[PDB]
DNA sequence: CCATGCGCTGAC
DNA sequence: GTCAGGCATGG
C-alpha cells in the first residue's frame, strides 16, 4: 500500500460488506473515511478481522435487517466471486453464493450512500452473455445512481500481480458527479523478487518433484508480466511454475496442485510456493497487517482479497470527484 | 478440517 | 497454435 497525503475523504464514514481481511477498510481509512460497520460470517476472517481492527464482523448479511445498518456515504462490497469465475461452474444468480449483490440493493435501497463501491472478477462483465454486469447496472440506475464499470489488472497500478477484477463505482445521482475517473496505469518498477523473504524463512515451502520439467531459461531483464518456466504433472492450476524476475499469477481462494493458492516461482535453484507474508505483499498489504495463525486460512483469506492500492487510487478518485462543488 | 489432481473455460 | 483462471473426492 501507498502513502497517502492529501486525505480526501475526512469526514466520511463508510460500511465495510463481505469485509474479508478489510482490505476495504485499509483503502478508505488511508485516505481519511471512519467505518462504521463491518459484516463478514466466516469463523476465521472474523478472527483474522478482529486480530487487526479490534472488532468482530457482523454475521450472515442475508439475515440483517438493513434498517440496522447504521448511516453512512460510502458503501463499499467485494461480493463472492465462485458463481462468476472462469475456474467455477458460473451458475451466477442460480448459485447461493450468486445473489448477494441483491442484499446490496436492499441496503442501498434503504441506507441510501452517496457512493457504491463494488468489486468482483473480470468475467463478470462478461458472464451470462452480459446479462449478469446488465442487471448490475439496471439495479443501480433503478435506485437512482450512475454507473461506472472497468475492469483493471493490478500490475498496471505497482504492484506485481496480473489479477483482473472489474471496479464498480455508482454515484446517487442528485450529487451530478460527472468527472469520475478511473486511474491512469503506471509502469511497473516491483516484480516478484522484490517482495519475498530471505532464504532461511521459506524453507519448509521448497517442493522438489521428480516430474518437473522445465519449459523456458530463466530471465535476467525483469518484466512486467507472468513468465511461466516449467510444470509438474499435467500443468493445470497450481502446477506450473513461474519467474520471480516477472510478476505472480492471481493469486486464489480455493485453488489446487501442488503449488496451490499461490502457484510456484523458482528461487536460487530451487521451486517453492509463495509464504503468507509474501501473499500479503503481493496483494499490496502492509508488513504490520497481522496475519492469520492458520497459514491454511491465511492464503484463503488473501487469495479471496482486493489489492489494496488499486483500491487506494480509485477511493482518492472518489473523494477527488466528491470534493469538487464549485459555484 | 486439509490436500491436491484435475477439467475445462476464457482468451488469445 | 500459445497460455491462465474453482470443484471433487480422498484422507
Ligand atoms: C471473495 S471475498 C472478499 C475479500 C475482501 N474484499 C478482502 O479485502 O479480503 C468474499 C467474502 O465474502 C464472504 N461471504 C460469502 N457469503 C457471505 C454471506 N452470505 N454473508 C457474509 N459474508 C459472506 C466470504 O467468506 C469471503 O470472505
Amino acid at each position: 500500500m501507498i502513502e497517502i497525503k492529501d486525505k480526501q475523504l475526512t469526514g466520511l464514514r463508510f460500511i465495510d460488506l463481505f469485509a474479508g481481511l478489510g482490505g476495504f477498510r485499509l483503502a478508505l481509512e488511508s485516505c481519511g473515511a471512519e467505518c462504521v460497520y463491518s459484516n463478514e460470517w466466516d469463523k476465521y476472517a472474523q478472527e483474522v478481522y478482529e486480530m487487526n481492527f479490534g472488532e468482530k464482523p457482523e454475521g450472515d448479511i442475508t439475515q440483517v435487517n438493513e434498517k440496522t445498518i447504521p448511516d453512512h456515504d460510502i458503501l463499499c462490497a467485494g461480493f463472492p466471486c465462485q458463481a462468476f469465475s472462469i475456474s467455477g461452474k458460473q451458475k451466477g444468480f442460480e448459485d447461493s453464493r450468486g445473489t448477494l449483490f441483491f442484499d446490496i440493493a436492499r441496503i442501498v435501497r434503504e441506507k441510501k450512500p452517496k457512493v457504491v463501491f463494488m468489486e468482483n472478477v473480470k468475467n463478470f462483465a462478461s458472464h451470462d452473455n452480459g446479462n449478469t454486469l446488465e442487471v448490475v447496472k439496471n439495479t443501480m440506475n433503478e435506485l437512482d445512481y450512475s454507473f461506472h464499470a472497468k475492469v483493471l489488472n493490478a500490475l498496471d497500478y505497482g504492484i506485481p500481480q496480473k489479477r483482473e477484477r472489474i471496479y464498480m463505482i455508482c454515484f446517487r445521482n442528485d450529487l451530478n458527479i460527472q468527472n469520475f475517473q478511473f486511474p491512469k496505469p503506471f509502469e511497473l518498477n516491483t516484480f516478484v523478487k522484490d517482495l519475498l523473504l530471505p532464504d532461511s524463512e521459506v524453507e519448509h515451502l521448497v517442493i522438489d518433484r521428480k516430474d518437473l520439467v522445465m519449459t523456458n531459461q530463466e530471465i535476467e531483464q525483469t518484466t512486467p508480466k507472468t513468465v511461466r518456466l516449467g510444470i509438474v504433472g499435467k500443468g493445470g492450476q497450481g502446477e506450473r511454475i513461474y519467474s520471480t524476475r516477472g510478476i505472480a499469477i492471481t493469486l486464489s481462494a480455493y485453488g489446487g496442485g501442488i503449488f496451490a493458492k499461490t502457484g510456484g516461482y523458482l528461487v536460487n535453484g530451487k521451486t517453492r510456493k509463495l509464504h503468507p507474508r509474501e501473499c500479503a505483499r503481493v496483494m499490496g498489504y502492509p508488513d504490520s497487517y497481522k496475519v492469520h495463525p492458520s497459514t491454511s486460512q491465511a492464503y484463503k483469506q488473501f487469495g479471496n482479497s482486493v489489492v489494496i492500492n488499486v483500491l487506494q487510487y480509485i477511493a482518492y478518485n472518489i473523494g477527488s470527484s466528491l470534493n469538487f462543488k464549485p459555484y
